C-alpha cells in the first residue's frame, strides 16, 4: 500500500516546525490512484502542548462538505520521523472516535523552512488501503510554490508538475480552531 521511506530534512529544525502554528496543504501528491478526491482542502496546527508532541489537522471536501478534525500525539522515530495516532474530534475537542490500535499515520518532513515544507505521510485506517501522500505546505494559504519547496520535490525524486492545487477550491479554514485542538 505505502512504499515509500521517506527521508526526513537533514537538520530538520524541530522547535521551529512545532511552534504551535498553523501550516496550509497548497499541492499534494498520492502515488496510490483513486485514494483521494481530485479536489480537497487540508491543514494542521504543529506544536508541543504541557510537554507532549501535537498534531491538529482538518480536511475538508469542498464538493461533498465532508468535513473532520483529528488530533494526534505524536511518537518520534528519528529525527523529523513521526509515528501518530489519532482521534476524531469536533472543532471544539470533543471526541467523536477515540485513540485505537490500527488508526495511526505516519508523518516525515522531508524539507523545512520558516515559511514552506514538504511532507510524506501514510494513513492507516483500519481495513483501508495505505498510500503515500506527499504535501506542500506554507504559512500563507495562498502563496504560490516558491523554489526552496519546489527544488525539495526535485530532490525527493518527484515532479512537481505531476502534485495537485488546492488553490482553486475556495478553502477558508478555522485557524483558531486548529490552534486551540493542539491542547486537546
Ligand atoms: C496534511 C497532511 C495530512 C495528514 C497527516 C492526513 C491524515 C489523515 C488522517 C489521520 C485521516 C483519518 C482521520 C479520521 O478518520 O479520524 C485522514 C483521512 C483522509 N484524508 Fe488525509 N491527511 C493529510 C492530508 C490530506 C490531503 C492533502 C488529502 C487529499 C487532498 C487527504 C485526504 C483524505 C481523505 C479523503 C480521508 C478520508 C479517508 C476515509 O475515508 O477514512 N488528506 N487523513
Amino acid at each position: 500500500a505505502c512504499t515509500k521511506n521517506a527521508i526526513a530534512q537533514t537538520g530538520f529544525n524541530k522547535d521551529k516546525y512545532f511552534n504551535g502554528d498553523v501550516w496550509y496543504v497548497t499541492d499534494y501528491l498520492d502515488l496510490e490512484p483513486d485514494d483521494v478526491p481530485k479536489r480537497y482542502c487540508a491543514a494542521l496546527a504543529a506544536g508541543t502542548a504541557s510537554g507532549k508532541l501535537k498534531e491538529a489537522l482538518y480536511h475538508y471536501d469542498p464538493k461533498t462538505q465532508d468535513t473532520f478534525y483529528d488530533v494526534s500525539e505524536l511518537q518520534v522515530e528519528s529525527l523529523g520521523k513521526y509515528t501518530a495516532n489519532f482521534k476524531k474530534v469536533d472543532k471544539n475537542g470533543n471526541v467523536k472516535v477515540a485513540v485505537t490500535a490500527g488508526n495511526y499515520y505516519t508523518f516525515t518532513v522531508m524539507y523545512a523552512d520558516d515559511s514552506s515544507a514538504l511532507i510524506h505521510t501514510c494513513l492507516h485506517k483500519g481495513n483501508k488501503a495505505a498510500g503515500d501522500l506527499y504535501a506542500v505546505l506554507n504559512r500563507n494559504k495562498d502563496a504560490a510554490a516558491g523554489d526552496k519547496v519546489k527544488s525539495a520535490v526535485s530532490a525527493a525524486t518527484l515532479e512537481f508538475s505531476k502534485f495537485i492545487s488546492t488553490k482553486e477550491n475556495n478553502c477558508a479554514y478555522d485557524n483558531d480552531s486548529l490552534k486551540s485542538l493542539l491542547t486537546k
